[PDB]
């Protein structure tokens, strides 16, 4: 059993921390390793609260997660720092931010060329594809453009395995416009879930728009979804010059169609699209 | 917290193509059928029936970059452990080597200044890595060679084939290890350092090793003149400085990698993003 073991990082090494983004559960912060001179990105629980037992229990199952994890598409953890008052991964900082910045910050990136955009999705294909492949399979959950992390050279680290799952009434967790409508309520298509969320992104990534921009209302995306409506596919949503247009439409609509059993598992996806990918140039 | 390092069946690389033979082994292209990316696969020769120490050689070196794991250390994908197969599955570079970068002067006219010292930052962050493990990990066959270049000429440093848990070409190799080593890694990055910094063969001139050993020994090293390094090499003095102590004849006088890191700190920092 060839085992490696995840470094605990004291408290004391971490240098120069610096708020980077604060969310409900947490805090992300930049940071210096004292020791291996690099710059660090800390998910750490928030320094004002005391530290509940329960949140302790989840950030070592998500650290965990991410170290068994680990392959050339999903971010790197560099280890746990591990205290009485603060606990917090400890990951490679990424220079990039994330693919939701890339699409949406139209001024500070007017033009995406194509050759990116498809080497992101064929990226996040590889990256997803690898956790299904584990034993027992890895399910994210939570992919969305705001979870694809970006590195110096705009390559894929799929980061957040908060909601992460093994396959071993409730429905999963997840963010609602990326979640199919199966995962809605209480009460065996688990598996189908990542892949309904690639879709999404895949339009995404093609179009530079909000999915569902227009809906004021979640719960009216909701009504929508589960009655089969999907972000728009038209002329003004996604332009003619698309490369490879009809091939990506028909993979969209096979990704996120109401039926789970219609959706490819990512090898599927990944031997579908591979043609597709190939056509580029490096 | 425990990370397995995974077991890859043999009939899911295809596409086994020579890349590479070497004494000890030879390194072949794959694709991993499953993951559908393109691997390396650093194996025994598949024409002997495989020797029982030789398979202990490969299970311990794959468990050392299993837990060496880090930005700047070859990823390490699996282990393929057949009957007459065994093979560590590496990710593939597709820029080879630092020594091709350097030496093959019709494929790259120019190697700009920025990314020189950027792949000697990033060699040092490396090994200083090492160096600061539970116990330390002790390279000791670092050289232009073993020095990997991904798709964007980041490093990752490979081979771990003679290194040591602190509990061939002698280039590389300070004077103490052949006088008839925790010092050595440094040793072998200021060779390194002067190696990038002239695009040299460090003592190309000198046909028999026994003559380089000998001269070694006596505190001879790579030549230092405006000739092997040109008076235009960015931060020159603090770069030779550098060199000096690293490869210096008492080991006392070279630097741990954090200290080299600390010391070089403000030379890597002048350099603007490539
Ligand atoms: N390694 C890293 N390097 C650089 N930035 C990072 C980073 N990890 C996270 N970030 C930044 O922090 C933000 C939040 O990270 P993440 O999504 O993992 O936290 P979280 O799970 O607590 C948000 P939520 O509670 O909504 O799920 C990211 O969108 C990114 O801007
Ligand atoms: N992950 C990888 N990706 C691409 N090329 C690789 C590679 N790993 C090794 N190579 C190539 O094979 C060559 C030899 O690899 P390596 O040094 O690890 O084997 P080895 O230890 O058997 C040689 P020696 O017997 O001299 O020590 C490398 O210099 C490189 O050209
Ligand atoms: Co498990
Ligand atoms: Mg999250
Ligand atoms: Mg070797």
């Amino acid at each position: 059993a060839i085992c490696s073991a995840l470094p605990t990082i004291p408290y004391h090494k971490l240098a120069d921390l610096r708020y980077l983004s604060r969310g409900a559960s947490g805090t992300v912060s930049s940071a210096r390793h004292a020791d291996w001179r690099v710059q660090v990105a800390v998910k750490h629980l928030h320094i004002h609260t005391p530290l509940l037992d329960s949140e302790r229990k989840d950030v070592l199952r998500e650290a965990e997660i991410l170290h068994k994890a680990r392959f050339s598409y999903i971010l790197p953890i560099l280890g746990i720092c591990n205290e009485p008052e603060f606990l917090g991964i400890v990951t490679e900082y990424m220079p990039n931010g994330s693919l939701n910045e890339l699409l949406h910050r139209k001024t500070e990136y007017p033009d995406v060329a194509w050759p990116l955009r498809f080497r992101i999705l064929h990226e996040i294909a590889l990256g997803v594809n690898y956790l299904h492949n584990m034993t027992p399979p890895l399910l994210h959950h939570d992919l969305k453009t705001q979870n694809i992390l970006l590195d110096n050279e705009f390559h894929v680290k799929i980061a957040d395995f908060g909601l992460s799952k093994w396959r071993m009434s409730a429905p999963e967790g997840g963010t609602i416009i990326y979640m199919p409508p199966e995962n809605y309520e209480p009460g065996r298509a688990s598996i189908k879930h990542d892949i309904y969320s690639y879709a999404v992104i895949t339009w995404e990534v093609l179009s530079r728009k909000q999915p569902f921009e227009d809906v004021t209302n979640p719960l009216q995306i909701m009504y929508s979804v589960s009655q089969g409506h999907r972000p728009v596919i038209n002329e003004e949503s996604l332009p003619y010059d698309i490369p490879h247009r009809a091939r990506m439409i028909s993979l969209i609509e096979s990704g996120w169609a109401q039926n789970p059993d219609e959706r490819p598992s990512f090898l599927k996806c990944l031997i579908e699209l591979e043609p597709v990918f190939r056509t580029f140039e490096e």
